[PDB]
């Protein structure tokens, strides 16, 4: 029933733009929407990837590997799945493994890869693939993981047991000013609800 | 170590603005970031998203989701019931109201997250994730009456909690819908638990 009629630029930055979207509603009335988009998406199936990295080690409980970074939009530190934008020509899987190694030092193995999912669909067109990766923490390549950050990347690694994820995130929120990412919190809630 | 130095307004709409954020990197070099904010926050957070657990005896437990056309996406999305928090509203209250308006269900609060970030590399947007159970055997929920605001056009899709990720994938495959990142994350963790 509903479809896009027109998209008009309001403001284009180097990385992010604001558009006036005109669309058809299901009464048959025309309406507008203020919409955010990145300037960086080309042929990618999505803007980015986020990695759910399952650290596995004999006689350890499974951990979820997260990252803590300053996020200028938020004006503070956030705890998130490792994530980055997909380079032009790069597959989602390659992007996930690369970003995981850059941000955490770990060399993972692909488990599964989602379809493109929407980040905040009332605000933006931004999409990611959520890629689940296992990390064999018994491999000597994953013994001494060193983050390889790029220019302007400054990432701390935080590994938390899957079997207590939500409480451990709450204990970090209670101990410093920081925000947990919604996808991470969602994942931690479902682990409790199951 | 890192902190905001200043913001430069690029472009303000009615609903959304684009800023250029100047910040101190951890090495003492001054850096810039293009950031999006909503104009509507007072509030604990921008919005709520409701995880509604529909509980009917002798039936599978279901998660209640909404399908809506999203003008920034140019298509239909599958999401948790959700909306912005009114000035004066507590998140719990917003959650119960948004749930009722969007699905017709009347729910009881189970738990409420702290403010969590939606897309922290892009925006400052935050929500409370509010877990709510719906006693589906209760007379008030026998004929759930979804009460839209002006311009809202919401289908209700209840999916069994035990097969959630497979059922979401089936919808994407069959229907050209985008599933929400927090919905997908939650569905993933349901399968990953234990
Ligand atoms: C919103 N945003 C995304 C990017 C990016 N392309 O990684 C940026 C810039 C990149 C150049 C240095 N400062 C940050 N801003
Ligand atoms: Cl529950
Ligand atoms: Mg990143
Ligand atoms: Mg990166
Ligand atoms: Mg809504
Ligand atoms: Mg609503």
């Amino acid at each position: 029933k509903q479809y896009i009629i027109s998209e008009e630029l309001i403001s284009e930055g180097k990385w992010v733009k604001l558009e006036k979207t005109t669309y058809m509603d299901p009464t048959g009335k025309t309406r507008t929407w203020e919409s955010v988009k990145r300037t960086t998406r080309k042929e990618q199936t999505a803007d980015g990837v986020a990695v759910i990295p399952v650290l596995q080690r004999t006689l350890h409980y499974e951990c979820i590997v997260l990252v803590k970074q300053f996020r200028p939009p938020m004006g503070g530190y956030c705890i998130e799945f490792p994530a980055g934008l997909i380079d032009d020509g790069e597959t989602p899987e390659a992007a996930a493994l690369r970003e995981l190694e850059e941000e955490t030092g770990y060399k993972g193995d692909i488990a599964e890869c989602s379809p493109a999912v929407c980040m905040d669909p009332g605000l933006s067109n931004c999409t990611i693939h959520i890629v689940t990766v296992t990390i064999n923490g018994d491999d000597a390549e994953n013994a001494r993981p060193k983050p390889k950050p790029g220019d302007g990347e400054f990432v701390e690694v935080i590994s938390l047991p899957k079997n207590d994820l939500l409480q451990r995130l709450d204990a970090l929120v209670a101990e410093e000013h920081l925000t947990v990412d919604a996808r991470v919190y969602s994942y931690a809630l479902a682990l409790k609800h199951a």
